[PDB]
């Protein structure tokens, strides 16, 4: 119940619906004009945010100290409004929890919330042939188009949904240091 209340408030305050040339994604604003998308969203010089064109001033595809893919792209938007700073809800390390909620918001899945149960720090995964780390895993009936979804528990934003196979979903952990 608490994970849901937290999720709904978080999505209303910090999320938006984004379209890049590669698809439609849920997108979470973190602080200032920095937001995050699954790396495969591959933003271009402009994105569509809540159906409006927004320029992308900078983007960083995150990899670790050894070049290993983290499957996240940070983007700095050409936008006047600032995101409410939610860095305090981002952990310093991968978090595991017993009950999480995945929140999605796109024209395909508008304002939908899914109770996904346990989240485990899985770590290494070969994603489409791409070696990837810091993966969090959970089980629920997956569907295409959920990428970008925000994974949360009470008082915590654990990660961003980057893929799913059958009844298995996975998020890139959303760590505090990625935002300083």
């Amino acid at each position: 119940g608490p994970a849901f209340e937290f999720a709904v408030a978080m999505m209303k305050r910090n999320s938006s619906t984004v379209k890049t040339e590669y698809g439609e994604f849920t997108m979470l604003g973190i602080y200032d004009r920095w937001a995050v998308l699954p790396r495969h969203a591959k933003p271009g010089p402009t994105i569509l945010m809540n159906d409006q064109e927004v320029g992308v001033l900078d983007a960083k595809e995150l990899v670790d100290k050894d070049g290993t893919n983290l499957e996240l792209t940070l983007l700095k938007l050409n936008r006047n409004e600032k995101f409410r700073d939610i860095r305090g809800f981002l952990a310093k390390e991968e978090v595991e929890v017993n009950e999480a909620v995945l929140a999605i918001n796109t024209s395909k899945f508008p304002n939908m919330y899914i109770p996904v149960g346990q989240v485990t720090e899985y770590g290494f995964l070969n994603l489409g042939g791409t070696p990837t780390k810091r993966m969090l895993m959970y089980n629920f009936p997956t569907r295409a188009g959920q990428c970008g979804g925000v994974l949360m528990s009470t008082g915590k934003v654990l990660g961003i949904h980057v893929g799913g196979n059958g009844h298995q979903g996975f998020s890139a952990a959303l760590l505090k240091h990625y935002f300083n």
